């Protein structure tokens, strides 16, 4: 069971492939974002890093998190002197997905349950599927191969579908990619990644923007980065329009040998 490995045994080199992923958008500061899963339990903050070292390659870990913030409350107590009782308001409740690759990773939050119309304390059940963080070993835009075309393959994960397949193909010389979804349970999920440039972001990374595209028609974007020194890998996301709103999907795909 290595996700209570993640969870309590600390980084390592001889793990396999990406070590470390620190969570930056999966947490805010002065939040604490716990983890639970065969039977462990560890409490993130803003800079902490997760040991996906420890987790299985190309698949989803599942754990079950809480997102919650404490509040030390003022209190009076038998004689006249100040008690602060702290008090720990949960914010978010659901599954925290992790996408492991070679050299990225991606976090996913189902969150399934958050607070109440004005608060107070009452948990209401409100499902939502966002993209946490986006971490690895970013290629650099003005290290790209000069040429040749590379396909990567992988995976495209969205509300309780982790099904999807990711085909995704880069022309180093033209400096464009393109790809498509599929085999998703949603059939309005499973669209085509339209063809756009490569460009350098602002700290010139190399990194795809396009349309996505259902039946040639345009219904959301993707973002797209480029990870490896030698451009192995791609992840990011996509936001697709369906009947039922705007959808969210995590991406993740690498070349083959
Ligand atoms: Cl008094
Ligand atoms: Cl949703």
């Amino acid at each position: 069971a290595g996700l209570a490995d993640a969870l309590t045994a600390p980084l390592d080199h001889k793990d396999k492939s990406l070590q470390s992923l620190t969570l930056d958008q999966s947490v805010r500061k002065n939040e604490k974002l716990k983890l639970a899963a065969q039977g462990a339990e560890k409490t993130y903050g803003n800079g902490d890093s997760l040991n996906t070292g420890k987790l299985k390659n190309d698949k989803v870990s599942r754990f079950d998190f809480i997102r919650q913030i404490e509040v030390d409350y003022y209190t009076k107590d038998t004689n006249n002197n100040l008690t602060l009782v702290p008090q720990l308001i949960t914010l978010e409740s659901g599954e925290f997905q992790v996408y492991k690759q070679s050299h990225s990773a991606l976090t996913a939050l189902q969150t399934e349950q958050v607070q109440d119309s004005e608060h107070s304390g009452k948990m209401v059940a409100k499902r939502q599927f966002r993209i946490g963080d986006i971490a690895g070993e970013h290629t650099s835009f003005d290290k790209l191969p000069e040429g040749g075309r590379a396909t990567y393959r992988g995976t495209a994960f969205g509300s309780d579908d982790a099904s999807g397949k990711l085909t995704y193909t880069i022309d180093f010389a033209a400096k464009q990619g393109h790809g498509k979804i599929e085999h998703l349970k949603s059939p309005e999920l499973n669209v085509d990644l339209a063809a756009s440039d490569i460009k350098p972001d602002k700290k010139r990374h190399a990194v795809i923007s396009g349309s996505v595209l259902y039946n040639q028609a345009e219904k959301g974007s993707y973002s797209l980065g480029i990870f490896g020194g030698q451009a192995q890998e791609v992840a990011g996301s996509a936001e697709v329009e369906t009947a039922n709103g705007i959808r969210h999907i995590g991406l993740a795909a690498k070349q083959l040998e």
